[PDB]
DNA sequence: GAATCACAAGTGATTAG
DNA sequence: CTAATCACTTGTGATTCG
DNA sequence: GAATG
DNA sequence: ATTCG
């Protein structure tokens, strides 16, 4: 619901990183924001799972 | 090479955003914890 | 005209990938591809037209 | 077959534009030289690729 | 089918702490 | 000095035109 | 791919 | 069958 009614926000992440994600949603599907979304929300539900 | 800036959810960013706040650290620390933890994850040969 | 906008067109998906691969490999983004790529087109068979 | 989904690009207006005009004198499009002028590009530039 | 559009995703530029 | 956010740039599925 | 003797 | 996108 949150995910739904809420829209977008921006950090800056390690260029290495961002990079790597780069040549593979190239190589591969998707796109940064996506892999970003889910490295958070997987990081959420490892350390601050009472908050999803 | 420094940082790049990524867009990512609102809702998420903001659950990173209170508990930084409120306990210790930063959102960019975190965010590129969790990408770097996503990765190794992943797409471990990377890096 | 520094200031001058793009005009959008539908290419092979094959070769989009091709070049989508290499801007993040490599430096660069698609329509800079493209816009190098036309302008050498355009140079090469209708240099009159520049 | 020989049949290849397309992908939206952005383009240098200009560029475009003087292909359009080029194009409508006879009786081409420009979607053809655009696939055209990537393809040269990739060959030139990147010619194990394709 | 080619050509176009509207918004989504990308990011250098810029401001807040 | 950086993290954080802005606002201009690119990206492209969706849509139009016919 | 919808219509212009 | 061809023009217009």
């Amino acid at each position: 619901a949150k995910k739904d009614i809420m829209g977008d926000k921006t950090v800056r992440v390690r260029a290495d990183l961002h990079h790597i994600i780069k040549i593979e949603t190239a190589k591969n599907g998707g796109n940064v924001k996506e892999v970003m979304d889910q490295a958070l929300e997987e990081y959420i539900r490892k350390y601050l799972p009472d908050k999803l």
